[PDB]
Order: structure tokens, then sequence, then C-alpha cells
């Protein structure tokens, strides 16, 4: 169980984040 590769706001899908964020918009990772 790992969702979280990442450990920064800048990301290119929303796949691209960690589990604390799920959504990735204009380029960076957001919780929704």
């Amino acid at each position: 169980l790992l969702a979280c590769l990442f450990g920064n706001g800048r990301c290119s899908s929303n796949r691209d984040c960690c589990e604390l964020t799920p959504v990735c918009k204009r380029g960076s990772c957001v919780s929704s």
C-alpha cells in the first residue's frame, strides 16, 4: 500500500500526486 511517490506541489496528472492530494489541477497537486 503506497499512494505517494512525489512529496511536492507539482504534477502532470491526478495519479501523479500523493494520497493527501488526489487531484492535480494547473500542474499542481491539491486535496480537492
